């Protein structure tokens, strides 16, 4: 089997990338930020607190002949941003792009964080990281990859994001007529649960290509892209008046600045970033400072290929026996 559906910024910034999930029998739809920094399926439900809930569709497992609540189980998770959510689990139907997952773990939320709240475009998330991530106790549960797999016609799935523009993930097989060139595959550890490699550089612009290795995570629900200080520092410096704001949070530069593209290896690859991608506009309404796409890692912990890098490519998230991530230019 495959499947295949077109993923679309909730905003005019990319800010986040939504994909219409069918859950249930018969199917509610749901939009849901496939997130493969993490394990959980989760989504706003009839169970969630009324405060908690400002214009996300929810999951109403009373009208799903097929929902089963897991009898038992909880979960609860803490993202990188500082947001989180938590409740109880049901088994029901789980259909993207045409392939359909039964016994799938959903994740009801009873509580969410106030950033899930605010965002009224985004009813859940679904992780696509490894199952070993998966918070729901005391029975862990498996990804809609996970449990989609052996019936796939090959095991993997691609992220081909759009910059402010829909794109797709595809279940199953690998479309030749998404990417240019070649794809170019990579080691992937799977120690700490994520989609974990090692780049082979940078280069800023025009500039020359620094031969590094950079371990960090394929993270399609992280928009920015966290790089260490030593990189960012080196980006900034090309760009006319940029800064390290410690009041806004991050590099920021003058709205007036040309940004330069940032390049990154992939082995003997190179992806190029343009800097259109790396400008997420004023950092408060009418201001003429923007806020930067590139960002330091120090202090998070690990460095993250969030969607300012994955978007300039098509990636392949290969979950054979040794699991192995692609880039391709497109």
């Amino acid at each position: 089997s495959t499947g295949s559906a077109t993923t679309t910024p909730i905003d005019s910034l990319d800010d986040a990338y939504i994909t219409p999930v069918q859950i249930g029998t018969p199917a509610q739809t749901l939009n849901l930020d496939f997130d493969t920094g993490s394990s959980d399926l989760w989504v706003f439900s009839s169970e969630t607190t009324a405060s908690e809930v400002d214009g996300q569709t929810i999951y109403t497992p009373s009208k799903s002949t097929t929902a089963k609540l897991l009898s038992g189980a909880t979960w609860s998770i803490s993202y990188g941003d500082g947001s989180s959510s938590s409740g109880d689990v049901y088994t029901d139907t789980v259909s993207v792009g045409g392939l359909t997952v039964t016994g799938q773990a959903v994740e009801s939320a009873k509580k969410v964080s106030s950033s899930f709240t605010e965002d009224s475009t985004i009813d859940g998330l679904l992780g696509l990281a490894f199952s070993t991530l998966n918070t729901v106790s005391p029975t862990q549960q498996k990804t809609f990859f996970d449990n989609a797999k052996a019936s796939l016609d090959s095991p993997v799935f691609t992220a081909d994001l759009g910059y402010h523009a829909p794109g797709t993930y595809n279940f199953g097989f690998i479309d030749t007529t998404a990417y240019t060139g070649s794809i170019t595959y990579t080691a992937v550890s799977t120690k700490q649960g994520f989609w974990e490699w090692t780049s082979t550089g940078y280069a800023v612009g025009s500039g020359t290509f620094k031969s590094t290795s950079i371990d960090g995570i394929a993270d399609t629900g992280t928009t920015l892209l966290y790089l260490p200080a030593t990189v960012v520092s080196a980006y900034w410096a090309q760009v006319s008046g940029a800064k390290s704001s410690s009041s806004v949070g991050g590099y920021v530069f003058p709205c007036s600045a040309t940004l330069p593209s940032f390049t990154f290896g992939v082995g003997s690859a190179r992806i190029v970033i343009p800097g259109d991608y790396i400008d997420f506009g004023p950092i408060s309404t009418g201001s003429s400072s923007c806020f930067g796409g590139i960002q330091s890692s120090a202090g998070i912990g690990i460095n993250i290929f969030g969607d300012v890098a994955l978007k300039a490519a098509f990636v392949v998230f290969n979950g054979a026996t040794t699991p192995t991530l692609g880039f391709a230019s497109k």
